[PDB]
């Protein structure tokens, strides 16, 4: 049910016509949706403390997950959560125990303050990459659609050379 | 029931403590919460068309509200719906017949793709000012939170200069 992990990963914004083209580049072809709701207190606790807490539906399974800041990238909790934990937590707004609560008390959020604001839907498709994980995202905002290019690693180092490579490669710039 | 109204928008970027600054001009101390729960299709057709589907939950009421071009600012159409119906959308993905439903298909969009794609939260305040709506927003996204200032009129030219007078009154950069 539960796992934590230490997860770098660098994102890259990009446009419509690039992103099409390096999917096609890739022979990305299926993507898999999923659907994030997200929380957060009125004071913007979370985002001040470098931090996210959120609910991911993806097929039938639902996680709560804290990102957090470590060292190097985030440090993630994650729990596996049934439909009607997370909906309880949706409708009620009371984040239910476990490892991602012992984590939020001891970041020092005001737990009790956490409310859900809203959702959002990503659109996702991975693929192995140089020994890392090239991940292609398509989200449905408020008024915009945005495209990303992400690369997940094991060395910090050698990861970000080979994502501005790739980058470069693609004429795709840094932003 | 329903509604329809030409609408004008201006809006602006500010910082909490230009937030904060122009609310104390303005004696805005409450702020009344507000979803709005936004559609689209795969392909992005709204989009394309210049136009925003979205039922917005404020205090009792749900309203289902098409924003579409209009030969300036935009043409909106407001539909009160009830809680059932906003649900039904929302877990079906189907539209309900009436005044929206007639101009999306006006529109020429494939209302059948359309998906309930998200939501978001904004807590706002609205004073009326000159010739119109001064809007105080604080939006919560995935990634952030935003503040913004917003200025609906009926008449685009006295109503950009007035929004833009109002900014410089305050120090406040535009920020489109």
């Amino acid at each position: 049910a539960m796992t934590q992990e230490i997860e770098i990963e660098f994102k890259n914004i990009v446009t419509e016509e690039e992103f099409h083209a390096l999917c096609k580049s890739f022979s990305i072809e299926v993507f898999t949706k999923q659907v994030n709701h997200y929380f957060e207190t009125p004071n913007s606790s979370l985002k001040e403390a470098g931090s996210a807490l959120r609910i991911r539906h993806k097929g039938e399974t639902y996680t709560l997950t804290l990102k957090q800041p470590a060292e190097v990238g985030l440090l993630e909790t994650h729990q596996v959560v049934t439909e009607n934990e997370a909906k309880m937590m949706m409708e009620t707004n009371v984040i239910i125990s476990g490892a991602v609560m012992n984590q939020l008390c001891k970041l020092q959020i005001p737990v009790s303050a956490l409310t859900y604001m809203g959702s959002l839907t990503t659109e996702r498709a991975e693929t192995l990459f140089e020994g890392g994980t090239l991940v292609f995202d398509h989200s449905f905002y408020y008024n915009h659609d945005d495209y990303e290019i992400e690369f997940e690693v094991q060395d910090e180092e050698t990861g970000k050379a080979a994502f501005i490579h790739l980058l470069k490669q693609h004429n795709i710039p840094i932003r």
